[PDB]
């Protein structure tokens, strides 16, 4: 199991609210092309902070991880989660989530 | 059949988002308690607003009519509605929607 | 994979020598009496940091481990071992050798 950690940004990129959900170190839910057709993992976790903060639009959002450097890169691919996993070493992953 | 105009709202008070529905001339679209549990207009009205204006919240707005003054007063009971259709004298009823 | 990081101590509780060796995330390196009669993971590291801490006595020093509180707690048995662990959430884990 992992937590991921969620960060809301106003317009200050001022915490508005927090809130976490218990992921599994799975790579995928599902494997039929019914449940998964390409994505997974990034599908799945944009589900949750969809429904985590209802403050903002459902799919419109994009979620940004902090790199090696720090800066933040706006995610949204599978093969991009699996390297943001990467840099943390823990079972807790962090996320700037920002809506569009 | 009496056409509703609603303006969105946002931070500097400019129009948003513009959108108009089709009312009744009808005091209430139903009359058993399962139905009108005392509300009708002002709970159809928000009702409306809701699903036209999903850019907010489902029922965390307050809708502002102009009086004879012109000053902005927060609506929410039908009583205030009857009232408020009095000003007008054509068949279109302006709003300011604004979210909580 | 995991790496194991030591910290020597000396008098005046002063970093002496760093050195840090690949473990495996596997339980015990065998399974056989022969090769595992009780301990595994404890007298493994143990082994590491004496060929890699030659300054001091071969089997004659403690490893302490932080805590939650951060208190030192000289381990020496697997059992406390796989607790050590559970603190760290990366692939790293810290200790401070002393010589007896």
């Amino acid at each position: 199991s992992l937590t991921v950690k969620a960060y809301l940004l106003g317009k200050e990129d001022a915490a508005r609210e927090i809130r976490r959900f218990s992921f599994c170190c799975s790579p995928e839910p599902e494997a039929e092309a019914e449940a998964a057709a390409g994505p997974g993992p990034c599908e799945r976790l944009l589900s949750r902070v969809a429904a985590l903060f209802p403050a903002l639009r459902p799919g419109g959002f994009q979620a940004h991880y902090r790199d090696e450097d720090g800066d933040l890169v706006a995610f949204s691919s599978d093969e991009e989660l699996t390297m943001a996993m990467s840099y943390v070493k823990d079972d807790i992953f962090r996320i700037y989530i920002k809506e569009k």
